């Protein structure tokens, strides 16, 4: 990653091993549940192309969604490359050729060229764009390798309140990479067992799920 | 986090990975027990409201108690825009949805916590995450306070313990430890009533061995 | 913790997480030994009252002796009250406060207010007097939760004489006595209560034997 | 390696044991699979030649592989000395000697000499070819040990389209070493060695379709 | 510890977690194996007394080693008394051990131009004891190491050495040497005694081979 | 170890215990395998003759092996007095961390010119690490032969394998190690090896032998 220093630079750093060994294990142990989208951004924090290709390819499985990834990937660069079209010419002194998307993408880049951008006065953070694309990819990813759908999650008859909403918003997550309404709270109040659902239905519209799982505690 | 660097100037700094590790395996591990909210206090030490949005969501788990602390923070937000609705220089005030790093990017909450005077939005985000963790730790406490009584053949030490865990767990206030004295075995209770008013705790314990 | 920066400055640094899980995995494995008080006092080392604070609040169970810590601390910040009065007379124009009992806790005093009274010329070391009264109640803790009294420490038929002297030695530095008490009862206690052979063979040494000697005799 | 400190400054600094042992054990854990080509390029970052022939040396099994490795190392480094001939004279004031084959692999090079040659200004990086050359090898070899071939992966009746992509495209990386191998013929024998059903969707999807749009549309199939 | 900065100073440094739990678990797991005494050197670089006592305090198990090795460090306290009964201040017995000593005068003796390096005197001392309890935890005597009828020659010598190095509480004679042909089972014996005296240990395991 | 500060000074730095665990678990768990001797050298790093004997040191078993390492140091240390008669200068013993103070040591590798006492020592410990690992080798290369359904991957394995443990070294391949290694395969295999001929890469020889 490129991190500033005590001297007040901003200097290109080696990735640690331990950095490389908790994305390897967070990808083997937890698959692509949404969970994996935060800490992928928070292992790859200042992170470059080069980091985040490094990141990416130490992968070993999971194949179809690298190669999803890289379909991504195209079409973002593909679009960055009509939005900001690299004029010809030879490079001013002093400043720096403009990326291509294959640049960004630490394809057709060098670690130096990448260091260089993202250290210029003005900066073009490329790591941060890149990764910006990435995680567009990963949110895609994780909406497809969803197992259940929501229609699915229905309480137990002797299934407690609590497991029952954190299966239902768990599910909600993984389906929508997002942990961001009323068809989810009708939805919600509308699967639980009678006698959860008529408590529910007692406690009146407008109910908040703190409330909710206190009048279902225990019932 | 926003720590303080060997030259003396306060920089930002990535979240390293270890903090995340542990983080995440204490609530894997202790799920929402009361120490668990000490703990995230001390490893948000000087964290960003991005930090704190990372370390809430890299939680695979407890989904119900994460959507209940997203809608505390959505409260606390909402009121926070209630209690807060033109210079040259006069730079914009936090809106709720800032505070929270919802709306508003690293460099602007940087900018918060390095001005001059500083909104220390990473603090005051984490004090409405550490009220709906205290709303949850209340919620997800196994038993009631009144429903703790001392066995017929169970230590007095073993009772204190489960005593003032319920009791922390429900208070995430002194008239209720009153009622450690009230809940004892006839015993242990005829012997608390007896050493009377001001006794401690290690002479209860004493009393009681 | 309150450290040293390269350029000879006292600074405040965020307490690290190697630090906490040491002292909870110290904790929940070596209950209230007598050996987790130095332990304490090592992983301590340099911290503020919000640190000690932190220590301790991060412990899960253990709720009766913690409770106890509580009163513990309370009468020693009362007694630091008792001894430092609020005078009310003619105060410097640069006088600065003097902490208080719930001041030197951290219960009534920020880290700011903290780490003034730490790094002030002179200091006043809020963070070793706190220090030293955790330390008393976790003395008062460990005497307490000691299961045996040094006078059930007797030797087996079968067992070998430094096994016996690890559990006795275990055993009084549990309870905690006076050098003079521990020398005594360990002089009277020690010889008397092994087993014939092993008391029969440190008889045959002579008075004035040191532990060195009646282990190699006995081993 | 060779890493810039806190005060700007390009020193040599002694590998650490953590990145020892994770190159050690990634060898025994992941043998030649495809992932170990990056991850060795990331614990090398910065690495001299005397480093990269540490991680090589460390490791103790595969031992035909590393011969191997050794081998295409020499033809490397016969080639760099086929294309720079150093002149038989004398070394310019303030200057280094050009290093030969056996300079950049580290053999007849010392490690003062090595941080000369990476910190000089302009630096000439032998680590960086060292590790080019080690990275050839290492590609020969994860195409060498790549168990199947392509050709031979075939989605089961009742096997997931998920599963069949992420055999189809393992396979494929490994005996390519390479992840950029999406092309025409790919594509065609993607959907062409698919199941009845997933293969009758497919090519009702048309042509262009993405992957994306090819999995979903047999998911639950 | 007192250790170097980056900067070339000499500063006072708390003591690491890992360090401690290094040390700890060592007590654990090897117990007083000889090998656990340059361990022990080894994580005690720099130590002041205050440090040392820390290391030997947070020991659990081993109290009557504990006892004996306090009991050490009295006696070369007392040697120490005797051997020394703008002029600084020189350290007692009691000062070096960290009894009497407070932090800031350990730092001012090891600081000072020139030196007292009270922290190496006072774990010369500690390994002075150390030595003591390893040479006593010895579990066999070096005179019952004998070879067994289809016990490797290799083995034999590993198991003869480790519990000379017991014994000695160092590995670093003649005796050893007659001791070692004389242990052996009759096969290895022969040969070794073929092979002649002042043979090395390399030709007497290549001839067992 | 004697390592770079931010002033570019070489300055002492406490050994850490992670490079001593790792030693010590390096040594338990892969004995004196050929791979040990380039783990040691780098986790030896800079290392002083204190830092060296510390190492050596916290080894709990193979005390035969440690003695004859013991025995090989005395003689090289006994050599370098026998070839320079004499800060002070240095004895072997100085080299070896017995007769030398740590800031002796430092004294040494930090002069301008240095004197690496650490690298002299680290030389000869390698020397003794050498001949452990050549004794302690169980089989020699003639004993390597491929079985009838063994892979030529598995059987060139054991082949290099056996020839870097009985030779300490890699750097082993010859014209009497590719004659012996052609020999010892199976019939299939060597006669597809016999129709590459001469001057056939370990790349070449894998391939033919696939399958
Ligand atoms: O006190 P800590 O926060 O736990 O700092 C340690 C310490 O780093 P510094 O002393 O440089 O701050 C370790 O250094 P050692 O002395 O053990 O070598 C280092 O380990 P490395 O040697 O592997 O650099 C480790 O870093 P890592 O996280 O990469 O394990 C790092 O811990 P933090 O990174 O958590 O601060
Ligand atoms: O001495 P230990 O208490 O057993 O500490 C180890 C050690 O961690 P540290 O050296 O950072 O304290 C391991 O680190 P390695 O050097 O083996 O890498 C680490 O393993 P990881 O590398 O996987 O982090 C492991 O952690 P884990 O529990 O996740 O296996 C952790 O053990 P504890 O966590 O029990 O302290």
């Amino acid at each position: 990653p490129i991190v500033q220093n005590l001297q007040g630079q901003m200097v290109h750093q080696c990735i640690s091993p331990r950095t490389l060994n908790a994305w390897v294990k967070v990808v083997e142990e937890k698959a692509f549940s949404p969970e994996v989208i935060p800490m992928f951004s928070a292992l790859s924090c200042g992170a470059t192309p080069q980091d985040l290709n490094t990141m990416l390819n130490t992968v070993g499985g999971h194949q179809a969604a690298m190669q999803m990834l890289k379909e991504t990937i195209n079409e973002e660069a593909a679009e960055w490359d009509r939005l900001h079209p690299v004029h010809a010419g030879p490079i001013a002194p002093g400043q720096m050729r403009e990326p291509r998307g294959s640049d960004i993408a630490g394809t057709t880049s060098t670690l130096q060229e990448q260091i260089g951008w993202m250290t210029h006065n003005p900066p073009i953070p490329v790591g941060e764009i890149y990764k910006r694309w990435i995680i567009l990819g990963l949110n895609k990813i994780v909406r497809m390798y969803s197992p259940t759908s929501i229609l699915d999650i229905r309480q137990g008859p002797k299934e407690p309140f609590r497991d029952y909403v954190d299966r239902f918003y768990k599910t909600l997550r993984a389906e929508q990479a997002s942990q961001e309404n009323a068809a989810t709270e009708t939805l919600l109040v509308q699967n639980a067992n009678p006698d959860c659902k008529t408590i529910l239905k007692a406690l009146g519209p407008g109910a908040t799920l703190e409330e909710m799982m206190t009048a279902c505690q225990g019932v």
